[PDB]
């Protein structure tokens, strides 16, 4: 009658060769995120070398009925925090076939920003401030003044932040709130497009854990959870709200 | 007071030598399977030299009622994700006596078409994708368009995927789907009636994990679902179906 | 809580050289199997060095009231599969104060028989096949035609076939069968009085799984299972019977 | 909880050098035994070495009001059943302070007995037989002719036996009866006033062993449970009663 | 649910070399205490190299409701049961902005009077007396004359013994009561200061402690429960009242 605990944890350095690999991409709502998993090879830590892939974007909610096949590609390798070992969790972008954005992409545009000559010969680390809310699915309310840093499913949290630590995404900090439920963490001075491509992953990391663990995360301005975005230039040196567009918007309208 | 999973796990290489086999043959139906054990002596990695074996076939039902008697021979070894350890597991299939193929077989005849010279000499792969819903016990209806890649219930399907890859299954991938609690996956570049072998090793391998679990997969089309078949080949490079057929009836009908 | 395992599994080479020891016996009604454990010093695989022992006759109920005076004398050294570590199990005859056989021994004639020069000539190897059934506290029924190979608890069949591979017993495979929960196993090579030897040790060992597991079995025929005898000799080469019986008739009989 | 089990089970020897010690002594009825913690600074086995201590015998019953005060000195070295590592166990006895013995003690007259040139000559060892039952917390009745040497919460007592192994309790061998629960165990060649002190040891251990599984043990004569005495010098060679008296009238009467 | 324990305890060493550090602070009411936590690079023993901090006072109630601003220091150097590997707490204290001394925080008084010249000299050992209660999570009310040691969930008075033993405390013995839960350890020699702050870092390792078993502590004089200290210096050598005052004018008083 066990969870299946037993497995789900083999060691494959003894058995084969073969690492899982899953697709992460922006789902067609704007804030739906799906995936869906592939085997691999021999490992790498180059995400040049990682082949392509496509699905059906018109099942998914963001390609049009006959152009359903979207193409993705590979950019960012790093972890996985439910299948330990070697397996790794890759974020791909949506595209429209032929190389153009998907209109839901939002991230070439990112990338031209921070490419830009004005922006990559700063260093704009953009330490973007995330916060939410972990309330139950069979309530949808959070369990149960000493709340701010003070006791509701603080496994959850503490679970979150050492996988995060566990992956490779530059995390900083975990601070409570008063409001019941409420929690945010600090990813540092990382760069835009990479603090975007940060927080949509931790956000992902998040919702696997509060289904692992029996509750959900509702990511939304009022379950108060929004996003701040500090600043830091080589000069220096809502919860729900795309990370690029606030990260590139400020390295265009400053610089 | 039912903790017994301290057994079922015990160290082999410290107490004896034998090792556990277990005979995987198709049964009557053509979708049913059945399975019995039997020790061994030494580990060994060439199907020619494990011993022949039989079973009463009137008890299953493929066979005739004087008839009962059902010779089997090894062609597949692989390990056991349910025993780990130094098991193996064997795909027999049935035979009337004397070398004859049973009526419900279906293994002979892929055999000589992959082994046809003209096949053989092609080479062809197929990567069959197949297809399934993980219903229940209590209910028998799905676990859970925007379940599309959306949640609940995947654990089973994680710990089939990493015991596929324990195993010496070549799997590629689970995609889950719109409907709610299916899944899905491919097994890749296989020849032929080693992909029969694979998809009906990965069917039975699924069949305890969710008998394990508490969990009942009904693989039938409509319980939609369905069968396509991939056709990679030296020239060029129902759900509930025999593999060696499709993959030999496009070997045969193409070459 | 009730984790209590950690104690069950403990390690002694760390703490003391003491080795715990039980004693197995064949009960008053033939069927029944009463025990408990003694301690040692050291460890051996020479069963003609272990100390004898005495219980209350009486009590158990296959000795004179007033006589219940019972010697046991050592014949099995094999390992514990419930407390593991050095552990061993014990065989013990039930005998009359004077070295002569009890009324329900039946142990050593089948010992003379088998020391006999005839017998001892034509080397009787027997292979005994047993059949039973698994029942539940609450019902005892069967778990839960199509069930031959098909599962009704077959984590504790699992275990007890784990069990007997790590305790020495020879076992040569387990095998499901059409009747709900009815599983049976086959013994193989095993030399007469060590057939019966085998066949107790693991009617007892699976006795102990089922109780630790929390689950009743009844051996009996009808609570048809049934037993039969296979004669393996170097000149041509009822569920709940005693084996000593069996396997020395047909070897008394035609040797 | 899942947790608060790692905690217990942390190793000592990573962060830091003290180790635990507890201190357990009789009760005020004779038969309670009452025990709070001291920590150290680095083993030993010599009890010469350890520091006295006091504690308040009128809460605790066997001291006067205006005396409560009663220094206690060290007297056994032996490991912990559930805070295994370094942890030690003293098995100190009540004093008055200046050297006069509680009226409960109980122990300066058997040591006295014990070292009389006539007794220390002869060595005399008791294997004391000591009985008791396992019934429940709250019902107070057994957990759960066969029953003797037989299935009533067995872990409870195979928990007992491993634990007394803790190179200490010079047990030997474990014993049941036909009264449900009823169980006992025997002590080897214990030298005189060891014997009332691994008595004493053992019975603290199966009380705590039973309060952790979620039953009590009741120590009456008739739950009948009772002791039998056992001499044997070098010349030669109830359930709740004290120790001591009975393993020094002997010794006294005798020698 | 019966995952998230493989969670919460993954090893850090093999992933990023960044470790966990959470600042504890001393709360407004007096007995509240709240902390939130941020990564570091490097470990180090050397409580002078670790960053700043503030937070929100109106939200904690410390702090004006206009100038919130706490700022905080580091100076504790220990470790952390909760999560284990190299991660660390910090027992930072509450200020006012520039330094000077919040309502609330009584650390300057006895930080003088402990490093005055001839205290100092006199450096003067504290070995206070803490009691409290362990009543419940729900009811607030033990689970359950003899109770002085002769038990209410000593699982968890194991676990913050052992807890406190990791995290480096010097403390010293734990002891019961007659009072239903109660219990009490001694901390012993401790330097002035560090008395105070190990009395508060051990009052919070114990309310998280027991807030994960699923019990609530009450720091109330009687749930009774008071604080008392000792005087052992060089020239003889409630339970929520500050450590700092009672051990600072012992010392204040005296010299």
């Amino acid at each position: 009658m066990s969870l299946l605990s037993d497995l789900c944890n083999l060691n494959l350095s003894e058995s084969t060769e073969k690492i899982i690999a899953e697709y992460i991409w922006i789902g067609g709502s704007g804030m739906d995120l799906r995936s869906k998993a592939r085997t691999l090879n021999a490992p790498v830590s180059d995400p040049s070398k990682l082949p392509q892939w496509n699905y059906d974007g018109s099942s998914t909610g963001q390609a049009p009925g006959e152009d359903s096949e979207v193409i993705l590609y590979p950019q960012a390798i790093y972890k996985d925090p439910f299948r330990r070992g070697n397996n790794i969790l890759v974020m791909c972008d949506a595209y429209t076939p032929g190389g153009e954005p998907i209109p839901t992409n939002k991230r070439f545009d990112a990338a031209k920003i921070f490419s830009h000559p004005d922006v990559v010969a700063e260093e704009p680390w953009y330490g973007i401030e995330q916060e939410y809310t972990l309330l139950q699915k069979e309530v949808k309310w959070p369990i149960g003044g000493p709340y701010y840093c003070g006791a509701f499913g603080r496994d959850i949290v503490d679970a979150h932040y050492k996988a995060c630590l566990y992956a490779g995404i530059n995390i900083s900090g975990i601070n409570g709130e008063v409001m019941p439920g409420q929690w945010e963490f600090q990813v540092g001075p990382s760069v835009g497009i990479s603090s975007g491509d940060q927080l949509w992953m931790a956000r992902y990391i998040l919702e696997r854990i509060t289904e692992i663990a029996g509750v959900v995360v509702s990511f939304d301005p009022k379950p108060g959870a929004g996003a701040h975005t500090n600043y830091s230039t080589k000069s220096m040196r809502a919860s729900n709200m795309d990370p690029y567009i606030v990260t590139s918007m400020i390295a265009n309208t400053t610089i």
